[PDB]
């Protein structure tokens, strides 16, 4: 079988990955890398009776919920995120409160559904 023959392979042109670009969500990632902050909040605290900035980030599931109709590829879309704005992420252990964080940011939603999402053959350079 010399290397001439086709490669035997098609219908790889489109993929749920094509999805991910659509997702885009620099706000999320801020309202969950912002919160493990700790010292970038707890200031100018406002009174309850008033919106908060931080209210208006929650909106981000709740359009992940039935504004772009994510589904099982929100694995996809959450190591997104984390790959959108991880290059500094070693660079000290916000990978862990942002993973609990993270992990909320899931259940806003309630994506939750298939026994498992991540797949132990593929993985990212942040985990």
């Amino acid at each position: 079988g010399p290397m001439r023959r086709e490669r035997g392979r098609q219908g790889d042109s489109s993929s749920c990955e094509r999805q991910v670009d659509r997702v885009n969500l620099k706000p999320c990632e801020q309202h969950i890398m912002q919160r493990i902050m700790g010292e970038q909040e707890q200031y100018d605290s406002y009174d309850i009776r008033s919106t908060r900035s931080s209210d208006q980030q929650q909106r981000c599931c709740d359009e992940l919920n039935e504004m772009e109709n994510t589904q099982g590829c929100m694995c996809e879309a959450l190591q997104q995120i984390m790959e959108n704005q991880c290059d500094r992420l070693q660079d000290r252990q916000m990978v862990q409160q942002f993973k609990r964080e993270l992990m909320s940011l899931p259940q806003q939603c309630n994506f939750r559904a298939p026994q498992r999402c991540d797949l132990d053959v593929s993985g990212g350079r942040c985990s």
